[PDB]
Protein backbone atom coordinates (compact mmCIF):
# COMPACT_ATOMS: atom_id res chain seq x y z
CA UNK A 1 0.00 0.00 0.00
CA UNK A 2 3.07 2.13 0.29
CA UNK A 3 2.86 5.27 -1.98
CA UNK A 4 5.66 6.59 -4.27
CA UNK A 5 8.36 8.67 -2.43
CA UNK A 6 10.05 11.45 -3.44
CA UNK A 7 13.55 10.93 -2.54
CA UNK A 8 15.12 13.90 -4.25
CA UNK A 9 13.26 16.31 -7.05
CA UNK A 10 14.52 14.19 -9.28
CA UNK A 11 14.50 10.63 -7.68
CA UNK A 12 11.99 8.78 -6.73
CA UNK A 13 11.82 5.27 -4.50
CA UNK A 14 8.95 3.06 -4.81
CA UNK A 15 7.56 -0.35 -5.71
CA UNK A 16 6.20 -3.00 -8.44
CA UNK A 17 2.98 -0.69 -8.24
CA UNK A 18 4.86 2.22 -9.05
CA UNK A 19 6.23 1.44 -11.94
CA UNK A 20 3.36 0.66 -14.05
CA UNK A 21 1.93 4.04 -13.09
CA UNK A 22 2.66 6.09 -16.76
CA UNK A 23 0.01 8.94 -15.84
CA UNK A 24 2.08 9.37 -12.72
CA UNK A 25 5.63 8.88 -14.18
CA UNK A 26 5.34 11.08 -17.11
CA UNK A 27 3.74 14.09 -14.40
CA UNK A 28 6.52 13.96 -12.09
CA UNK A 29 8.81 14.42 -15.24
CA UNK A 30 10.34 10.72 -14.97
CA UNK A 31 12.62 9.94 -17.75
CA UNK A 32 14.58 6.88 -16.54
CA UNK A 33 13.81 3.99 -14.78
CA UNK A 34 16.22 1.64 -12.41
CA UNK A 35 14.32 -1.58 -11.86
CA UNK A 36 16.26 -3.78 -9.04
CA UNK A 37 14.95 -7.35 -9.64
CA UNK A 38 15.64 -10.05 -12.10
CA UNK A 39 12.06 -11.20 -12.33
CA UNK A 40 10.00 -8.60 -13.08
CA UNK A 41 9.53 -6.38 -16.24
CA UNK A 42 10.50 -3.43 -17.71
CA UNK A 43 6.72 -2.26 -17.23
CA UNK A 44 6.03 -0.06 -20.53
CA UNK A 45 8.99 -0.95 -22.18
CA UNK A 46 7.46 -0.76 -25.74
CA UNK A 47 5.67 2.29 -25.61
CA UNK A 48 9.79 3.63 -25.96
CA UNK A 49 8.85 6.45 -23.17
CA UNK A 50 11.90 5.80 -20.91
CA UNK A 51 15.06 5.10 -20.43
CA UNK A 52 15.57 1.76 -18.73
CA UNK A 53 18.37 -0.31 -16.35
CA UNK A 54 18.05 -3.63 -14.94
CA UNK A 55 20.28 -4.53 -12.02
CA UNK A 56 19.33 -8.05 -12.19
CA UNK A 57 19.59 -8.45 -8.15
CA UNK A 58 17.58 -11.06 -5.81
CA UNK A 59 17.03 -9.73 -1.49
CA UNK A 60 19.31 -13.01 -0.37
CA UNK A 61 21.87 -12.73 2.15
CA UNK A 62 24.98 -13.84 -0.54
CA UNK A 63 23.43 -10.58 -3.47
CA UNK A 64 26.51 -8.15 -4.21
CA UNK A 65 24.63 -5.35 -4.74
CA UNK A 66 27.96 -2.85 -4.73
CA UNK A 67 28.75 -4.23 -8.04
CA UNK A 68 25.42 -1.97 -9.38
CA UNK A 69 26.27 0.94 -7.42
CA UNK A 70 28.30 2.66 -10.14
CA UNK A 71 25.68 1.89 -12.64
CA UNK A 72 23.05 3.29 -10.97
CA UNK A 73 24.54 6.11 -9.88
CA UNK A 74 25.53 6.96 -13.88
CA UNK A 75 22.12 6.53 -14.43
CA UNK A 76 20.96 8.53 -11.74
CA UNK A 77 23.20 11.51 -12.72
CA UNK A 78 22.37 10.95 -16.20
CA UNK A 79 18.25 12.22 -15.75
CA UNK A 80 19.82 14.45 -12.87
CA UNK A 81 21.77 16.26 -15.80
CA UNK A 82 19.30 16.20 -18.70
CA UNK A 83 16.46 17.72 -16.24
CA UNK A 84 14.55 14.76 -15.71
CA UNK A 85 13.76 12.32 -12.89
CA UNK A 86 14.02 8.45 -12.36
CA UNK A 87 12.29 5.73 -10.99
CA UNK A 88 13.79 3.57 -9.19
CA UNK A 89 11.96 0.53 -7.79
CA UNK A 90 12.01 -3.04 -6.57
CA UNK A 91 9.23 -5.43 -5.44
CA UNK A 92 8.49 -3.44 -2.61
CA UNK A 93 10.76 -1.20 -2.49
CA UNK A 94 12.01 -2.36 1.39
CA UNK A 95 15.55 -3.65 0.53
CA UNK A 96 16.98 -3.82 -3.15
CA UNK A 97 16.34 -0.56 -4.66
CA UNK A 98 16.10 1.26 -0.96
CA UNK A 99 19.70 0.16 -0.57
CA UNK A 100 20.91 1.82 -3.86
CA UNK A 101 19.14 4.88 -3.11
CA UNK A 102 20.36 5.23 0.57
CA UNK A 103 23.89 4.61 -1.19
CA UNK A 104 23.81 7.33 -3.81
CA UNK A 105 22.53 9.53 -1.42
CA UNK A 106 26.13 8.64 1.16
CA UNK A 107 28.14 9.45 -2.43
CA UNK A 108 26.70 12.01 -3.92
CA UNK A 109 24.92 13.89 -0.99
CA UNK A 110 28.11 13.27 1.39
CA UNK A 111 25.65 11.98 3.80
CA UNK A 112 27.19 9.54 6.62
CA UNK A 113 24.89 6.20 6.36
CA UNK A 114 23.36 6.56 9.14
CA UNK A 115 22.21 10.01 7.72
CA UNK A 116 21.40 8.59 4.52
CA UNK A 117 19.21 5.59 6.25
CA UNK A 118 17.14 7.68 8.16
CA UNK A 119 16.79 10.37 5.60
CA UNK A 120 15.28 7.71 3.50
CA UNK A 121 13.77 5.89 6.65
CA UNK A 122 12.19 9.49 7.44
CA UNK A 123 10.38 9.81 4.00
CA UNK A 124 10.01 6.18 3.40
CA UNK A 125 8.88 4.21 6.83
CA UNK A 126 8.62 0.79 4.95
CA UNK A 127 12.49 0.65 4.37
CA UNK A 128 14.15 -2.33 5.67
CA UNK A 129 17.42 -2.99 3.67
CA UNK A 130 18.73 -6.24 4.69
CA UNK A 131 21.37 -7.19 6.71
CA UNK A 132 23.76 -8.38 3.49
CA UNK A 133 23.04 -4.87 1.88
CA UNK A 134 23.71 -3.50 5.26
CA UNK A 135 27.04 -4.57 5.74
CA UNK A 136 27.56 -3.22 1.99
CA UNK A 137 26.71 -0.46 2.54
CA UNK A 138 29.14 -0.10 5.77
CA UNK A 139 31.63 -0.92 3.78
CA UNK A 140 30.66 1.76 0.85
CA UNK A 141 31.20 3.97 3.91
CA UNK A 142 34.37 2.84 4.35
CA UNK A 143 35.52 3.28 0.86
CA UNK A 144 33.93 6.79 0.87
CA UNK A 145 35.53 7.98 3.35
CA UNK A 146 38.81 6.06 2.44
CA UNK A 147 38.25 8.02 -1.38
Amino acid sequence: MAELTPILPFLFLGNEQDAQDLDTMQRLNIGYVINVTTHLPLYHYEKGLFNYKRLPATDSNKQNLRQYFEEAFEFIEEAHQCGKGLLIHCQAGVSRSATIVIAYLMKHTRMTMTDAYKFVKGKRPIISPNLNFMGQLLEFEEDLNNG
